[PDB]
């Protein structure tokens, strides 16, 4: 028996704000979750296109899952790090074995408990293993939000600070903010993607050009996202294979951040598949366990773990391999196989592109559109100036009026239809489902898109 | 039907060393835990008095804890913070106003998934609301190992940095290593009393104004402490933690007690400040939070705090920030800690431990000091001729020593063989806890141990 | 009577080297200089087409700056910044009133050392300014060596740092080596592709880290009008699109004219080649031509009336030394009487003419550009037309430098009594006096003609 | 024929202030100097006891160095460093063969134009040296005021920042301002009488913090240890234990010292060096103000025969235009050779004992002198209360410039003694920091002793 308003008010009054001050805060309680949707205390059912953040795969409150957490807890419980149990072994195995058991530069796996925490590890073993300070990092890259992670990070609009409600006055970044260099992303200059007289992609040239000034003595690691997650792009083809081999080639190492693209997002199990190409160290979270519980990791290459396995690391987290975290991780993973919702995540990428077509022949908002499996940006322009309406674009701040931003606008609308979809960028969407939503659920969310659209289009906002 | 021989096996194949080399490394595999005690596949029984890393202060495997998970299990399901739930606003409600009731400093609570992310959190927090860059630390903290909580780290042991296998020619700390400043900690500047200046003020504080005054305090936007340091294994003298926070007063400097260890029942009161009489600006939270139950953490802030923050939207997101299943975790961890009032249990067993300690240092020469309360104690081992201790370095120390040199070490090897878990972190010093709740038998076993431990170690036949 | 001998006994032994290691020194003894010449204890007299590092503007030696200096020793002795003198005074009243007198945007001068001092100086005065920590720099920059001035510094070949004898073995960075933006040079995307909404690729990107990292904490751009060390020219829409940029984001330009200021670009200052006005100026070099030690910053007279405003509390013992602004005051009274810029201008339009006879002579020269006395020429392989040392602007001076084109021509042109050749690897830096003659001119001019044919003969390889 | 006025009108247009705003600034010319003096453009002698900055120890415009430089002018001109000529070849050779030729640590020297510079080139050195990033520096220490040396200096007062006229609303420090630890100044920990604590085997708890300190980053991340012998700007002596106990913690550690000697060297403590006095050697000097007297911009390094031995294996990639400008580097020469043909550091000694001896004096008639000591011509007074025994102005070290200096002791001191026509005062609020050239005679001595007891009456009077 559950009293929603008293949860309402105790929400409002004793919990941190995120995004929204408090004068203009409305709690959105959710009751339960299933498959796609979210149950609101009233029963009001919400098909979820952002899957929170783009983060479980699996789907809502799988009873697989469920039935392997509680199984777990006739046993546990908690041990760290230091103590070995069946799941957080066995959760090892099944990345490195199953399913990276097709490629042979995998070596060890460290569990921790978030994505910020395996891009924390991530950075320092790349320093530690190469001896160098430097990390690039690309603009609009979002690595995470802790200390370290947050160096990585090139948005703005995600680095922990303060803006106004509707007003560009009130605005901060953390005091005191770095071994970080930010080089351009994938998509800098275009209208197509620039190359020199060799097929070189400017951005890598340019990227290439920032380590010998440094010294590639000087650089551990390149840290990239194969798609942007919350910065919301798509790259050129040829951007990963190109970044892969001038890191090559400089002796610098290359962190497949893989926290929103791993475990089957894109249509196979990592972002980095797609190319052709093999990182030296992946990030993971998100659908790592679909999050069901708390999980990060890293995988480190075999080179890489060989060296540290030679020396005593003076690292601990107290939650890291959580023997129930793990649980939940072992029987996500083995249902991600069962089911092979990699190879059902890109028949649906597939069909979504067909929809995505159709919108973009009736809407003239939609700029442009690309993505795989369940991971789809939609760029949003004014329809006649053929222009995007908040100029600043992935430069933003959170300090503007939600009226007068698209992905806002669209959000709101496609609300009135029982659909949530939109983005983080405000003029472009960030549409991601369950790796096994239905065509149903994916006709209910465009047709929702549709009318949204619609009434963008429309004016009158 | 496991298989622990290939449990084993996968272990040392495809995961990560800590403290170990690949070399020199046992798997030790645990298959299932209660109470106080952690169970081998083969069934052997281990009275666990590192209460792993003094998180699991409920107990292992509590019944209710975990009926109460899997009944939020039939709800959810993730919903990211942006959601509301029952037992994420509940959960925040049982801190605010239940146990810090008859506090009225404390305004909201931000929750996350471990106690790194709240040291983070609370670092943010703090430079923001005071717009200014430093924080201060103290020798010796440990507040966590992300890279934020570890740059007010000062533990060159915990860095995260690598060393040899019983050798110096393999050290390194991470490159690259800012924006912190190291104040001594309460453990300095002794006769072996104390010193203080002709005011009351003890000269661990009275510098650490000075040190806060030559930056200028208008740089300066809070102090973080531990009442007690966890890792670092040591006790302040009484009036540290009252001239601490009068000192960040004067100033206008705020005061973050990090209770991610001494919180919930640790020190036998609900948090490790209220031994002194003072109210923080934040704490942060972890360990006993959910008793390690589900990973969560936490951060609370003073109502002033909270009002600003309110003002403005916070441009902050963390993917499992205020999961629904770990607050449901932390509601049933707090509601039993309170309807058990295991906070009193804590308080009652620590008074009995310092009398068991009492006759072990009678007995045992190699006890140079000890101190603690409820279920939180440190021992400092000296060698019983020279009264000094073994390892010299100390607190200072590193892991590339060659543990049957390290006190504490040994004394963990020998306790070992009456089948009880207890030792410390550093090399001179013992970490002693248990769960809240822990039993006088189990007590009386733990101390039995190191009795038996200390015969060894004074026998200097290691 | 001076032992020569004993004298470089002491210099082997008593003195710490820069460049060349112990084992490798040979000291190169100087008795007096006069005009472009440099005279050996010997009597041997070697035409300098270095001008020292661009910076004896007026010519060594001129009688009556010597003769000013004298007549301040008849005053003084030394008085720091609290005192005010009539050459302190008289030298912030040539630059703003005379020098600078058609311009409204000059404001006041800080007078100092040398020019770090003058760079540390403006990154100080432009950070308190704004209230900002950022500073913008460029790919190849040199702004000076002293801790802050070094951080804006972007040639790894010039950072302070250690390298071997011939080797690539023994090379150290500072440990340590903030706050500091790297944006690309002007020499970077290219014949130089633009945005087509006019503006450079390199302008481009440099906007776009400003807002990525956000307006409000970047304080300044640092340039250089012509990369000095580093060797370059820019287009000629750089300049003005840097100061265009600059402003419409709100952001202070710095022009770092230690090298380009007082003459040496055929003006008074380089910037003024472009019909834009900056918001600070660093100065040294050619602003005693290096009679004496003196550096200056010069800031607009907001910064100056925001500055005035505030007791600043900065010290810098010599800082004003009135006897450096003697010669200061004689070094410019000098250039404005004997008409010196205009000379500058009048030489550079006959090193041009120089040089374009030699261009089509030579097929080693792949490019040269410049003005008044400040010539780059790039120098390829004549066969291949790449240049002979990759890292090219990014190497270290670990290589051995009969592997080095621009050692190669110097060594040859010494045979010829010139001194003349580069700090980059492929590339010439050229300068003399402003008032250099034109028989110099073609002494130097034909030194370089028979260094190229030797280089094109191959011979050294 | 000089229009002072005009000069006065340019100077307050068109230079930048510092430690003044444009409202309240008043411009001081000074139109020549002699020996002590300073000459205004009316004729008023002023006796300098502010020695400028302690800078200018061989006395005001020599006749010896100024025709020296004259002499280098009929050659030069100007050559970088690349070129050697005999006047840097031979100020080389003085400083590491004549004058610390009783020592046989001294390996080479590097000269460059300011002491801010020269500290910039000990730091990298140290850092490259040990191939380690950190350096401990201390509370108060002034080591310069460009990017690497001010991360070294401790005095907020110093720092290059704003602050208000006579208010404390509109301060900054500048923004952006780490591989730096501040250790204790020598001059914490003291007990009730003043006496600085110990531990029983008589090690000092700054020494011993400072050792704990650098155990708790770990020796192998510290690459040196700068110090002051004794502040400068921030204005005190050490305990007489505290500079060997710094050279053997360093030793026993692997960690460098590097003793900045820019204001303490070249005869102004009454010994060559300011270590001297204590038996100690450094593995690097730091070397600005009296290595030319302020006859013309000059500072330099010296590093120990092991440092040099490694610099010298390698091909240092660093360039300062004016480094070892050859006019300058005549300058230090002569200046050198007068220091020693004059014997002036034995001059500078005695002069610093009848100094000595007027302070106790002074002491016995003030109350307001708490404390002083020093040696050669580098002395501190404390000022306090004479009431209270407590001084005036609580934040001490750790004030700036906001303050109204009608309230501060030091400036009310100066003000004063300036009646006399003598110039004395400190640039501490409590503490006065009193130098003369190291040949002053004993009749100024007498001149600025009697300024400052009439200055002392009247700040023991009250009234201000
Ligand atoms: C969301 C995200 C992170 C951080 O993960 P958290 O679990 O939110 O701390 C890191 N990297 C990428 C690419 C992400 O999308
Ligand atoms: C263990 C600990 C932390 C870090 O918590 P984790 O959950 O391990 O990230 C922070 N502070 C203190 C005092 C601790 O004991
Ligand atoms: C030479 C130079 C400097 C530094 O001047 P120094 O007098 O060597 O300290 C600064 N900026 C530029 C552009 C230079 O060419
Ligand atoms: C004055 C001083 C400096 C800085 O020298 P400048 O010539 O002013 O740059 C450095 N160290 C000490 C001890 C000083 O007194
Ligand atoms: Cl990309
Ligand atoms: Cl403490
Ligand atoms: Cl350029
Ligand atoms: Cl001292």
């Amino acid at each position: 028996k559950i009293n929603w308003e008293q949860v309402k008010e105790w929400d409002r009054k004793y919990l941190m704000r995120t995004f929204s001050t408090q004068n203009e805060y409305q709690p959105v309680p959710i009751e339960s979750t299933e498959g796609d949707y979210l149950i609101t205390p009233g029963g009001t059912r919400l098909l979820d296109f952002f899957n929170q953040l783009c983060c479980v795969n699996l789907g809502q409150k799988n009873q697989k899952v469920n039935a392997a957490i509680k199984e777990a807890l006739d046993r546990y419980g908690f041990v760290w790090d230091t103590y070995a149990t069946d799941y957080k072994a066995k959760a090892a195995k099944i990345i490195i074995e199953d399913i990276l058991g097709d490629e042979d530069w995998p070596g060890k796996v460290r569990f921790v408990s978030t994505g910020s925490e395996a891009v924390e590890t991530a950075l320092n073993i790349a320093r530690l293993y190469t001896n160098r300070p430097l990390v690039v990092t690309r603009e609009h890259d979002y690595h995470g939000w802790t200390g370290g992670a947050a160096t990585v990070t090139r948005l703005r609009s995600f680095r922990s600070g303060l803006v106004g409600e509707n007003s560009e006055s009130f605005s901060a970044q953390i005091p005191g903010s770095s071994a970080v260099l930010m080089a351009p992303s994938s998509n800098t200059f275009q209208g197509n993607y620039l190359k020199d007289e060799n097929g070189e992609l400017l951005s890598v040239k340019y990227t290439r050009r920032m380590i010998e000034n440094y010294g590639p003595e000087q650089v551990a690691a390149v840290i990239t996202e194969v798609s942007q997650g919350v910065g919301s792009t798509m790259p050129p083809y040829e951007y990963v294979p190109q970044i892969r081999k001038m890191t090559k080639e400089l002796g610098v190492l290359w962190i497949s951040d893989e926290v929103l693209t791993g475990f089957g997002r894109t249509g196979k199990w990592f972002g980095y598949q797609h190319y052709g190409v093999q990182p030296d160290i992946i990030t993971m979270g998100k659908g790592l366990s679909s999050s069901s519980l708390p999980a990060g990791a890293v995988v480190v290459s075999k080179e890489i773990a060989a060296f540290m396995d030679k020396h005593r690391w003076e690292s601990v987290s107290t939650y890291a391999g959580h023997p129930v975290a793990m649980a939940a991780v072992c029987a996500n993973l083995e249902v991600m196989m069962e089911e092979n919702l990699v190879e059902q995540a890109k028949n649906s990428g597939e069909y979504i592109r067909s929809k995505l077509e159709l919108l973009q022949e009736k809407h003239k908002s939609i700029g442009n559109f690309d993505g795989y499996g369940l991971l789809w940006i939609v760029d949003i322009v004014n329809a006649k100036t053929k222009t995007p309406y908040v100029k600043l674009d992935r430069n933003f701040r959170h300090g503007m009026n939600p009226n007068q931003i698209p992905t806002q606008i669209i959000m709101e609308k496609a609300l009135e239809k029982g659909v949530l979809i939109g983005g983080a960028m405000p003029n472009t969407m960030r549409i991601g489902a369950s790796l096994n939503v239905s065509r149903g659920d994916i006709d209910k969310a465009m047709d929702a898109l549709d009318y949204a659209l619609d009434y963008l289009e429309s004016g009158e906002w």
